[PDB]
């Protein structure tokens, strides 16, 4: 039985490492250099970096050169996300040499483009699902309501390799992950699921580790690390049990 993969996050806005609450632009708390942050996670033993360009996500310019620099400084695997919604932004992300990228709003807004990207790049693509209840959310996209399982079924049939599932209501809140959401997404797809949002404690990581057999492959950890709820060293030890 594989151990839960940990993906410490680095989110970049205006050249700084930041964390958001509920993914809302303007809720940024800042923590200094995102390059220094990434290197610190790597030094502590991270096998993955989850790297996000929030300016690209929000349509307020981008941090492309810095994201490339950070990715290039990593000897470990890198998952890159943020505003990947057309050929050029996808090409820019892939040119960083990252291990895989995440598509988010593109899967909702331009499903044919996303399906083509999956067909052409295979498991270099994962799709981020930002969830409230059973409703998927996207930047500049308004949902019809309750489309989580329809969308999951469509993406499965298009050959999507992997899903990053974020409970928006938990993101950046330190109130704990939505285990019930995660269990049911795992139940609905045979593809690996990466958990995101709300991790607040080592006990939360033990709970997520217990879901590896059900299909939780990994966990993205943001604010708990920056706000020092636990160290990455403690997190890596706990999931090695």
């Amino acid at each position: 039985v594989n151990k839960l993969e940990l993906l410490p996050a680095v989110d970049v806005r205006d050249g700084q490492a930041v964390r958001l609450v509920h993914g809302v632009s303007g809720s940024e708390t800042s923590y200094g250099s995102p390059l220094e942050a990434a290197l610190a996670w790597q030094a502590s033993g991270a096998e993955w970096l989850h790297l996000v360009d929030l300016d690209a996500a929000f349509g307020t310019g981008d941090n492309r050169a810095l994201v490339a620099e950070i990715t290039g400084a990593m000897d470990i695997k890198v998952e890159l996300s943020g505003g990947i919604r057309d050929d050029a932004s996808l090409a820019a992300a892939l040119a960083t040499g990252c291990t895989r990228v995440n598509l988010g709003t593109a899967a909702l807004e331009t499903p044919e483009w996303a399906a083509k990207a999956i067909a052409e790049h295979g498991d270099r693509i994962a799709v981020g699902l930002d969830v409230r209840g059973t409703t998927l959310k996207g930047r500049g996209w308004t949902s019809e309501g309750g489309d989580l399982y329809e969308t999951l079924a469509r993406l499965d049939s298009e050959g999507c390799a992997r899903y990053v599932v974020t409970d928006i209501g938990k993101d950046g809140t330190l109130t704990g992950p939505n285990l019930e959401l995660l269990k049911n997404v795992c139940a609905a797809t045979d593809r690996p699921v990466v958990a995101s949002g709300g991790i607040s404690s080592l006990e939360d990581l033990r709970a997520l580790a217990a879901l590896v057999p059900q299909g939780v492959e990994g966990a993205i950890v943001g604010k708990a690390l920056y706000a020092k709820a636990f160290t990455l060293e403690e997190a890596l030890k706990v999931v090695s049990a």
